[PDB]
């Protein structure tokens, strides 16, 4: 009689439409609170994400709203597409939770990165990331925060980007919740507050690709201080022309850091990290190292574009505005509610 039922999945209560059966937590890789379930109507397995009081603060509200709007005007095989959106609450006054429903995947990209993958698999995952990223840019979305934990994969190696990245406006306001933001995949133009173009996302692809090879986060650190140190110790101090594009205060800090020549790409990614069993693999290792050297480039003006990355020999084998202004709790609640109601 009631269209919904509630079930305990870990520490969270999931109140879902009765079509969704056998809820099981994914736990990792995901994210917020995400369940696997059987959709009896579509006779297919789904993933269900619960957004708990998304209007509770400015940060959760901006992201919930922006992603609800974009998950509607984006249509691509390598970008999340929603099967359903619902709230168990009947009125705006009663409104609390948003549930998002998508195709159930098999792993997040962090798990895949931990595997010893062949060149076929590595090049195929990278091509899809580049394809999804190309789609976003054509829609006028520049991600800026692409990271493995918001990327999921199926057993057949098909890939999907689950989020839309950083807000147009800022400045990444505090989060009074026990969770940390992963910043290791952010481009120098993001680390140093610089201004950017489409290829800001190429750096993130390079960090993901390097980690697949190395099996260690390329640029770790407590925050941006430590992180920038990791970037300059490995790639070398950037050229004077890149530094003439930084804000005065940021420029001062960067130029006053000790100088590093930077390790060469064969030293940053030796042959021993790649299969050396055949001629086919010897060429694929040199092609992968060449693409890494074009992607992990501090200056964006000298960094490879999405289109040129797609045409790169390691990759091309696979070729076949509203509303970020300040709002109160009540305003965000209504804006989110009407998008949930469409
Ligand atoms: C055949 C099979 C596969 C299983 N899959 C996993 O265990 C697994 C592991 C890791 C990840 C995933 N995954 C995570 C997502 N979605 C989201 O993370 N978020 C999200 C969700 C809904 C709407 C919107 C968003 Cl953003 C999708 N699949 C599944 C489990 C059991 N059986």
């Amino acid at each position: 009689d009631n269209q919904f039922y509630s079930v305990e999945v870990g520490d969270s209560t999931f109140t879902v439409l009765k079509r969704y059966q056998n809820l099981k937590p994914i736990g990792s890789g995901a994210q917020g609170i995400v369940c696997a379930a059987y959709d009896a109507v579509l006779d297919r397995n789904v993933a269900i994400k619960k957004l708990s009081r998304p209007f509770q603060n400015q940060t959760h509200a901006k992201r919930a709203y922006r992603e609800l709007v974009l998950m509607k005007c984006v249509n691509h095989k390598n970008i999340i597409s929603l099967l359903n959106v619902f709230t168990p609450q009947k009125t705006l006054e009663e409104f609390q939770d948003v549930y998002l429903v998508m195709e159930l995947m098999d792993a997040n990209l962090c798990q895949v990165i931990q595997m010893e993958l062949d060149h076929e698999r590595m090049s195929y995952l990278l091509y899809q990331m580049l394809c999804g990223i190309k789609h976003l840019h054509s829609a006028g979305i520049i991600h800026r925060d692409l990271k493995p934990s918001n990327i999921v994969v199926k057993s057949d190696c098909t890939l999907k980007i689950l989020d839309f990245g950083l807000a147009r406006t800022a400045g990444t306001s505090f989060m009074m919740t026990p969770y940390v933001v992963t910043r290791y995949y952010r481009a120098p133009e993001v680390i140093l507050g610089m201004g950017y173009k489409e290829n800001v996302d190429i750096w993130s692809v390079g960090c993901i690709m390097g980690e697949m090879v190395r099996h260690k986060i390329l640029f770790p650190g407590r925050d941006y201080i430590d992180q920038w140190n990791k970037v300059i110790e490995q790639l070398g101090t950037p050229c004077p022309e890149f530094m003439k594009k930084l804000q005065p205060t940021v420029r001062n800090y960067v130029e006053n850091r000790p100088k590093y020549a930077g390790l060469t790409f064969p030293k940053l990614f030796p042959d021993s990290l790649f299969p050396a069993d055949s001629e086919h693999n010897k060429l694929k290792a040199s092609q992968a190292r060449d693409l890494l050297s074009k992607m992990l480039v501090i200056d964006p003006a000298k960094r490879i574009s999405v289109d040129d990355a797609l045409q790169h020999p390691y990759i091309n084998v696979w070729y076949d505005q509203l509303d970020e202004r300040e709002h109160t709790i009540e305003e965000w609640k209504e804006l989110i509610y009407k998008e949930v109601m469409n």
